[PDB]
């Protein structure tokens, strides 16, 4: 079986928890595969060729990086219900991008002050915590995202849960736009969940009572039906597999030349605001939205891996 | 007279644009005052204490900074027609964030190739477009904003188009939250604005004939009343006028101290993504989501220096 939705996270991932409840709300069954939480990751690259951010989506040989892209995805998978209702299209996106930068390292920044970051590494083991430590500063080696100051991330997140507060203390809709859940939500959503987590500073979601209930009401849509599947599962899978545009079918699919790289063209694609790690490939997916490079891994020979253009620059190797 | 809002901004400015289109939704008479285009300010100093970023505005001897608290000032003195709807506050505040930042930064950097440029500068003596250049680049130095290269400019531009014509060919709503506008679309409306302005690059624009016809609903509002006042006749009022928090009963507002800095402590205030010129003086007045300074300057005696906190960061002097 080579159309299995599997995703390839870990527990205590916020980004991943935006997918799997984006999973629930779908309500998709998926196979789990966990990666480690910071590098070496050798079961990894062989997919990614080289990002290595959690999570991502495999289908077959095909590689999804970035929640913004998965949650595209899923939603070309199972439409309804939707996240991306189109009477609220740009509001939803534009929000989500606030949400999923800087609302989230706001977030990261409150949370990793001296209470907070106790509180999360509670039952680990200190050689574990250090190589945390030293891991997420060299991931912010090349970017300028996930470095908001506490003072100003303090400041954002209370003028920003003033807002959320005063909106859902209205009653006028369960949701952000709605009776149902957007994208923008579980944006929103995982950043506040990630503070949840951070015990001793969590208080500050509790000032917010109507931000709880609405926190509450994501929660319920849990995370579907998942069975765990190895590393090594996976990758014979990718191995196995065909990625989409080179097949038949797919090989014909519409590709946007408008950004000036025609199909074929030698690229890098590498994330703008930390991670900046550089994935190489020929570029053979293109539309308005999203790339696709085609790389070849010994391992599991050809696969296409997936970025969103938002967030990443591609550009022309030579 | 002492409580007429005197603009300080210039034509070209695509922040001044947002803040007079404000103004004629409002239908709020207003004052005029021309700054520069470029540094050096010697008539805008004495107000701000530092801060060179256009517009501000002015009533009496309170100096607000940012459209971001300029809008709500506006708000404060004629709360209908509303920009601020509480049933769409969280998701009105966070789409105009991603506007003033992100997307802005994106269009200055689509605007700013070659025959961009050209068009912008069409009209103007080539001593002041090199100066132009170097002061833009010297107002680069500290921050991190403002430097999106041009094929991720172009990328979020065409992502984020596709999704506002998305929502505006639905036709539910005129606007983007209903049949008012909301910050979040004047927000949005300016960096258009800017975009439209380039004449030879504008295209992009007419690709998207919904969001061209929102365009103009949106410049229908007008400017409202506008008189021109001179620079020094401004530093008249400021040095006559008395800064609101110093009059008897202004003095007993409510004193935000849970940010940790207690009311008279010494500060600057300075911007984060850009133009990060620190403005010094006593913390006097503290909200939830800004802040005033007092500062004493020889020519127009005490003003007290108003920002908002998200985009600003405010430190003890030590
Ligand atoms: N924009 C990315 C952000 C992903 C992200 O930052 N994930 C965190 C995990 S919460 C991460 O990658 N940490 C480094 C790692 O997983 O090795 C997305 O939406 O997927
Ligand atoms: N966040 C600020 C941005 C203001 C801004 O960047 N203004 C531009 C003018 S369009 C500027 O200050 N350029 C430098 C200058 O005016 O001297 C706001 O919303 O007011
Ligand atoms: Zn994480
Ligand atoms: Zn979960
Ligand atoms: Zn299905
Ligand atoms: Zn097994
Ligand atoms: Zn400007
Ligand atoms: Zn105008
Ligand atoms: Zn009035
Ligand atoms: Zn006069």
């Amino acid at each position: 079986v080579m159309t299995e939705l599997i995703l390839h996270h870990y527990a205590t991932s916020p980004f991943s928890e935006k997918a799997r409840l984006i999973l629930g709300y779908k309500d998709q069954p998926w196979k789990s595969v966990t990666v480690p939480v910071i590098l070496p990751k050798p079961d990894v690259m062989p997919l990614t060729g080289g990002y290595r951010r959690t999570p991502f989506l495999q289908i077959g040989a095909d590689i999804y990086c970035d929640t913004a892209l998965i949650a595209q995805v899923l939603e070309s998978i199972h439409p309804v219900p939707t996240l991306y209702p189109a009477d609220r299209a740009a509001a939803a996106f534009a929000m989500a991008q606030w949400a999923d930068t800087t609302l989230f390292w706001a977030a990261a920044s409150f949370v990793g002050q001296p209470e907070g970051f106790k509180s999360l590494m509670a039952g680990l083991p200190e050689d574990f915590v250090k190589a945390f430590v030293e891991d997420r500063k060299a991931m912010r080696a090349g970017g300028t995202g996930l470095r908001t100051p506490l003072p100003e991330a303090v400041a954002t997140l209370q003028v920003f849960l003033a807002q959320l507060e005063r909106q859902f203390a209205t009653g006028e809709h369960i949701f952000l736009f709605g009776e149902q859940p957007t994208i923008a939500d579980f944006s929103v959503y995982h950043a506040l969940w990630f503070i949840r987590r951070a015990t001793a500073v969590a208080g500050i979601l509790d000032a917010h009572p109507e931000v709880v209930a609405w926190m509450h009401r994501m929660a319920g849509f849990g995370h579907a039906q998942a069975q765990p599947m190895t590393p090594a599962e996976a990758l014979a899978i990718a191995r196995a597999a065909t990625p989409r545009a080179l097949t038949d079918a797919g090989a014909g699919a519409d590709f946007d030349a408008r950004y000036g790289l025609p199909k074929g063209t030698r690229v890098t694609v590498a994330a703008t605001d930390y991670a900046v790690d550089p994935v190489e490939g020929d570029l053979v997916v293109s539309t308005r939205d999203a790339v696709g490079v085609l790389r070849e891994d010994p391992r599991v020979g050809q696969v296409v891996v997936h970025f969103p253009r938002v967030g990443y620059a591609v550009r022309k190797v030579e």
